[PDB]
């Protein structure tokens, strides 16, 4: 349909702040503020019948009820597009604001670990800014939660990519040896996932040492996990084919396997 028609703050606010919630219902303000986002994200911005910050404070409390699983992480959705709507509609509150987000998330993730780890991939997934400040308070959880929130604190780690802590020497043995290793196909996509975009800043030495546990994908039945194994292994080809000659030999040795291993793709099932 023609034009936006730009909707008062009047009725989006009640739909997230009439009953603060014992209850599913409060969602709603939050699925329609979700689609003033949704459209190409028409003007929001508000100025009719209410006032900026304090709209968001009462937003983001909706994460504060935990007693039912799609009402509080729902709220960080929506906030995290709000990131994503002022950071590009580039809005002036944006310091200020993202200090009320920062001390938002310091407040909560203090007490509320796995709600606010699954905010943090809210917040970092929907828009990436926000973990920089917490990265090692995140690191710090990915060995003590598998399965869900291991793929989810991967995922606040892979969204939020900075090559945090020189990687190897938090990493090199605490989840790539084994981690990788293990089953469930989600977690093995969301981990090679991370293997395809931290080649730039890897050392032909532990270059050396993760090609080979991924090179282990060669039995996997999900075609869907084997191709990023294909990404990577593509990766290392086109880089490591054979320059005139190398000081460091695994930067054609490397190659010596992946010349071969992207063959014993060739006939694959």
């Amino acid at each position: 349909w023609k034009d936006c028609l730009s909707i008062p703050y009047r009725l989006i606010f009640e739909k997230f702040s009439g009953k603060d919630p014992n209850s599913k219902d409060n969602s709603v303000g939050i699925q329609l503020l979700g689609i003033v986002m949704a459209n190409d994200l028409p003007p929001y911005d508000p100025q009719c019948g209410i006032q900026s910050s304090e709209y968001f404070q009462a937003l983001v409390n909706n994460m504060s009820f935990v007693r039912y699983k799609e009402v509080y992480a729902a709220a960080a959705e929506v906030l995290g597009l709000i990131l994503r709507y002022v950071m590009e509609r580039k809005n002036i509150l944006e310091e200020s604001l993202c200090e009320l987000v920062a001390k938002q998330l310091k407040q909560h993730q203090n007490t509320m670990e796995d709600k606010f780890i699954v905010c943090l991939n809210k917040v970092t997934k929907s828009f990436p800014p926000l973990a920089d400040r917490f990265m090692n308070a995140v690191f710090f959880l990915l060995p003590k939660f598998h399965g869900v929130l291991k793929t989810l604190c991967l995922e606040v780690v892979l969204c939020r990519v900075e090559g945090m802590t020189e990687l190897y020497f938090q990493l090199k043995s605490k989840d790539f040896v084994q981690v990788m290793r293990h089953r469930d196909d989600e977690r093995q996509k969301v981990c090679l996932d991370i293997i395809y975009k931290m080649m730039p800043k890897l050392k032909p030495v532990e270059l050396r040492e993760l090609l080979n546990p991924v090179v282990e994908f060669v039995s996997h039945p999900s075609t869907t996990c084997r191709e990023q194994m294909y990404n990577i292994l593509m990766w290392i080809h086109d880089n490591y084919r054979d320059p005139e000659s190398e000081t460091d030999n695994d930067s054609q040795e490397i190659f010596k396997l992946a010349k071969d291993v992207l063959i014993q793709g060739l006939i694959d099932e």
